[PDB]
């Protein structure tokens, strides 16, 4: 049955997450679509409200992709060192890598926050459990597995999101927050 979104504990959990100044996680990344299959280790570091770096690496240790976002300056770097710049991370990853994603929202979802989503459920611990979000004529479903309760506040330990044609799976080995 989970818990009600109107619960003070939910609002407090969101506040505790938003009050953090830095977030860092790493783990297994899986992206699958009818035109691509990407498996890699990921590293996510967010040092500002809208400042973050996503790094995807292969077993070789080689860099598959780098997405470094700063307000007014998002840079995408591919394995060949080719650099591209834009003012929107979602638009760039959507038309540059072949991996379209509601990234502007995912950046909040990965922290256990709903972002612009208004259709969601919470688990028994007042933490985000499922999200239904529409954009670009598609409907995304986000599902959360267990949370990492070794940090304060607790952060998502695993999640999956899909809109049918695209599926992204993330498994976090750990988190560091401050």
């Amino acid at each position: 049955p989970g818990k009600s979104p109107d619960s003070p504990q939910w609002r407090q959990h969101q506040q505790d997450v938003r009050n953090l100044n830095q977030y860092q996680t790493r783990g297994a990344f899986a992206y699958i679509s009818d035109q691509q299959k990407v498996y890699a280790r990921f590293f996510w570091q967010q040092t500002g409200q809208d400042r973050y770096r996503l790094l995807l690496t292969n077993p070789d240790g080689s860099t598959e992709l780098e997405l470094n976002a700063q307000p007014g300056n998002v840079q995408l770097v591919d394995n060949k060192g080719q650099r591209y710049t834009a003012d929107d991370a979602e638009e760039m990853i959507g038309k540059l890598t072949g991996m379209p994603i509601p990234l502007n929202s995912l950046r909040q979802w990965i922290l256990g926050l709903p972002g612009d989503a208004t259709d969601y459920k919470l688990d028994d611990q007042y933490r985000l459990s499922e999200i239904t979000y529409s954009q670009n004529g598609k409907n995304w479903k986000v599902v959360y597995g267990g949370y990492d309760t070794k940090t304060q506040p607790a952060m998502p330990a695993n999640m999956e999101l899909t809109d049918g044609g695209q599926r992204i799976k993330l498994k976090m080995d750990n988190w560091i927050v401050k």
